[PDB]
């Protein structure tokens, strides 16, 4: 029996974090998924929504539903290529829940709703040893991001962590060559161009704490302040106070891109960074950080599970000639994959540690 | 002049039944509205949600915000043209609602939680005379269509009525006159190719009792039942069981189209049904029933406020040469705001008629 | 012997077809596609071309160019998997194309250009012996839809001939099970619901021969008139006079939907016309005519290399109950995809009834 | 007294140039717009073009069509508040147009077709004695942008100008104030989020030059090199090499965004530089440069006719809290619309001048 996972909450996020296990040939083998837990109890539906992705295709596993004893009124346990995974109503507090019962060890809570860490501490009351929160938290709770400061990972400090967000997922890396190049970052700031997501609206409707965040998203441009950039100073400290953003969403289904405005803290060039965020990719930063040099458009990062992909024709064709310190770096992502690969990516990781800190 | 009207809900359709009243002139004239009711107090987010439309483009009457008391906290008066309407906050049920209070007797039920009849009966409870539920109703409750059967209100027995659903009354309109001309109608199957709505998902969500419902909205096109057609029977009832259809959801912003086919009771041809529709255009639907033979595309129809739009070019062309029964008829329906305006012109059409049975 | 191919139009649909073929495992085996000819001689744009689909993902084998001879500049050999493709620089008049110089005898014509019979005989001075039109053809060409008519092709007398549309792909098999299975057709009127094509505009432009088809195709629903269901008249006589339709064009990039509304020669039920388009596709149909009963949305068939597949859900559920005679039928069609995949199938038919009508 | 105005090109932007110039009220009054040139005459479809807009609403004036004569078969003469505007055939050469015989002394030159300083110059042997090309141009033609330079006009030698590119006249005042106001930039790089044009594809298509924008453009985050920032070295000659950009193309059918990222010349503040942009658009920049500070999403700008909407809210809250020098502005346009009242603004401009010049 190897690492022993939950999912708490099982919508676009958790959904996402499944497949991409899957994707990456873990499940019965490597991770247990030995339950789901949602408010929909509906696993025929469940089932459904695995099967077919408006955007990422559709799932190369057989999904099929069954009943864990005969006296269940419906089908509670879907089956993932042979592997069984039950299915478990929410609770309004976390401490509730069956962990301890399941033998779940880690759990990933991608809810929403416990992304403070004494919330999410929750988990460990009813049973679980780990949580890794699938956005960004508060209270403290190591943010940890794969790739650039992961590392930092203590298994008996550590208990409940977060993996940040898709959008500092995609940013840190490539500060982190940045700094780790020795280009440094003196300022920046960071514009993420942004495709929609689940929060927005079909229409202009209400969203009070976002105005602009309730208008229709398939027909405008619209801008928003993001915590992504600052967020990057918790895992890369000496970019605290140096960098921030903001966010313009657009109406694409899908897959988003950095582009970081920032004053390196040595004479440098465009070339020379170009050249480092390449040798970082293929070497420290691979299968975090990728770098393509052809005509992309976004599209073409769909399922790409590379947190970010450095776009050297777009980087080295709009900089400045000769410039020697103020620079703009191109990066794409795949908001919704990439992340959900690096969620499971810090799972392992610290089940890894873990049972290190047992031998 | 008179006439108290408040709004029940005052979301999407709410407020564009309150600028449908406010575009053509009544509000404080012939019609004064006096409160609407909402989850939500902020008046300052209202003013903004009415300022600016994405797709109808900016309210043309200046809107602000004042108070009404000292010791509650913000705003929660909207002041449009010089009129004061007031926010009040919803409740669990209808009957705690100072309709009496505030001297309300039409009040316009937008919320979509009180469909069933005796849920709107809660109004009258509260000290409103007369609703007009601004959806398909149920629990019985007289569904009248401006143009139609709108006449058939009766005042005495007549308190809670339903104006139909945007789809009913662009095909009901097409069907009245089949029927009225003596075409007759023996058979008809219609399909609506209908904007995505607010009920809609940007991202592939969770929609239990729709799955193909709950898929992404702006890159899908998404089929769906409706009973659009089967009310079109309820209101003319000699066509009660031979009209059914469906709904294909694209992803455009606003205006929907009707592909109806059906089968004529006797022998005629598409010349002779396009002249008595553009014939009745022009006179017994005036306002009600409009056409084009022009080549208009949907957004041509944004901000058209008739209920149905006749496209003669595309029902003449697309139709078989000397057929004498089998018809395709396309009409168009700006599914927000045509509608809007049937509801305030039901509301009058009411306020017409049963004033004349108090007097 | 590989028949050797040449394809005229290295466009989206050329690239679709070689996609199509690379895919069943054909190139080099039942296939050798020598050359595509195209007004750009860049292999290596080609090779971008592609490698990247906005709809249907990245290609899955690998591309790369080459040299035919050292001489020439740049690359104009196009490498797949080992198969050397010659990128050759289209002519005005295809009898000076270099099929016979090439050995190809199979030219599939898919610039559009040539799409009158005595157009594309050109090819045939060129040194091909058989030309495929892959879209509808006028002067005569033999037209011949995979599952429907195409054993009524004769080697001795159809040397260029054509595929017929996407549409009419989707649209005949359905009838044709209809009239096989003696249900008949007495009438019917079709509409398409439709991606949006490379005809199409971004913004409103010019389109002086379809006023509406020149208006901006992503946010608008673009009705417009189709010979599709008329071309069903060709293949399959009886329904001569009978079918004719229209399309609507929505903001959606691939997959369309044909919603046949029609009266039956004999009495029936939708329940029994189910049961036959469900046994048709399992058996004469298989590979043609594919079924769904689960909840799909038009994302759900890109891919799908069959030439219809019937919805029985959105079938079964928006037809009157009880009816007999006047239906609505319901099919899917991924409409560059299932096509490409058929021009390829007409090609096979065609080289196997040429060898057999020589010895 | 009126001037005399031809159009070379009556596609979308000399359409929006001669819809800019009637919503000003100009159309006979300051202006004799005596005639148009394109490919098409047919008067009916350029009215039709004309009369309605996917994105900007129905025309506000009537639109009809004559003939100049008779015999006239297809009417060519255009009809809006009963000013006459005869259509001419496009001509390979612009020096054979008939400008003299019709009188035009002012030619806007918006085909795109001769940007080349003495390509437009064939207007002048055609009988003009003044070319506006409504596009960024090469050899030489002096660039004025309305607002930052327009005064540099010099009526003898100026002979054929460029009214420079709706990204640089969106970007051009925002520098104009920080240069102007003694901010300074020392080196900025902008980013425009652009709506898509008329040069994209509607499916991936076809485009040798960029290979990026020959893709799917309604469904693609699509980057693109840009001259807009770098010109605007031509017109503020201080900040020549000091600034460049880039461009993605998202799926919105109109109105963009310039958000430029730059390092001031002294120490300044984000308040500062909000305080002086709005004082700016009150006076010297007024009608030019507006500003909100409302939370505005895209379509909101849209029919705006300034040439940058200064965003004081995404401007004051996404910068660096103490920053002195490194800021971000950000700034909208209705790509459309700002720039073709430009258009007609520096005809008006260069008429006053020319005229002012003979005294
Ligand atoms: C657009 C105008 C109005 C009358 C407001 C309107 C509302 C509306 C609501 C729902 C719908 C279709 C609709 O069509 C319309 O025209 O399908 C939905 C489900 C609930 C999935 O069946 C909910």
């Amino acid at each position: 029996m190897p690492i022993k996972v939950g999912i708490n909450g099982f919508g676009r996020i958790g959904r996402m974090v499944f497949q991409a296990l899957c994707e990456d040939g873990l499940l019965g083998t490597e991770i247990d998924v030995v339950a789901v837990v949602d408010m929909n109890t509906d696993a025929e539906y469940f089932a459904y929504q695995m099967r077919y992705d408006t955007v990422h295709g559709k799932f190369k596993y057989e999904v099929t539903t069954t009943k864990s004893s005969p006296s269940v009124a419906k089908d509670d346990t879907l089956v993932v290529n042979g592997h069984r995974i039950l299915c478990v109503k929410a609770q309004r507090n976390p401490a509730d829940l069956p962990w301890g019962k399941l033998g779940v060890e880690y759990v990933i809570e991608s809810t929403g709703l416990f992304t403070a860490k004494a919330a999410a501490e929750g988990h460990l009351r009813g049973g679980a040893r780990k949580v890794v929160i699938s956005a960004p938290a508060s209270g403290g709770a190591k943010t940890l991001v794969m790739g650039v400061n992961h590392h930092e990972y203590n298994p008996s400090e550590h208990h409940v962590v977060s993996n940040a967000s898709c959008t500092t997922n995609c940013l840190a890396p490539i500060v982190h060559v940045l700094v780790k190049e020795g280009f440094g970052v003196q300022t920046g700031l960071m514009t993420t161009i942004h495709s929609y997501t689940a929060t927005q609206k079909t229409v202009d409707g209400v969203s009070v704490k976002d105005w602009r965040g309730g208008r229709a998203a398939a027909v405008n441009i619209i801008p928003s302040t993001t915590g992504a950039a600052k967020a990057v100073g918790m895992v890369i400290p000496s970019t605290q106070g140096k960098l921030t953003g903001m966010s313009f969403r657009v109406p694409t289904p899908d897959v988003s891109v950095v582009d970081l405005t920032f004053t390196a803290a040595r004479d440098t060039s465009i070339q020379e960074i170009d050249a480092a965020l390449k040798r970082a990719s293929k070497t420290y930063m691979k299968g975090i950080l990728g770098y393509t040099d052809e005509e992309l458009v976004s599209a073409d990062f769909i399922n790409d599970n590379r947190s970010s992909i450095y776009d050297s024709k777009a980087t080295l064709q709009n900089n400045l000639p000769k410039e020697r310190r103020f620079f703009k770096i191109v990066s794409w992502y795949d908001n919704e994959w990439g992340y959900s690969h690096r969620v499971v990516d810090l799972v392992r990781h610290m089940a890894s540690k873990d049972r290190s800190a047992r031998l």
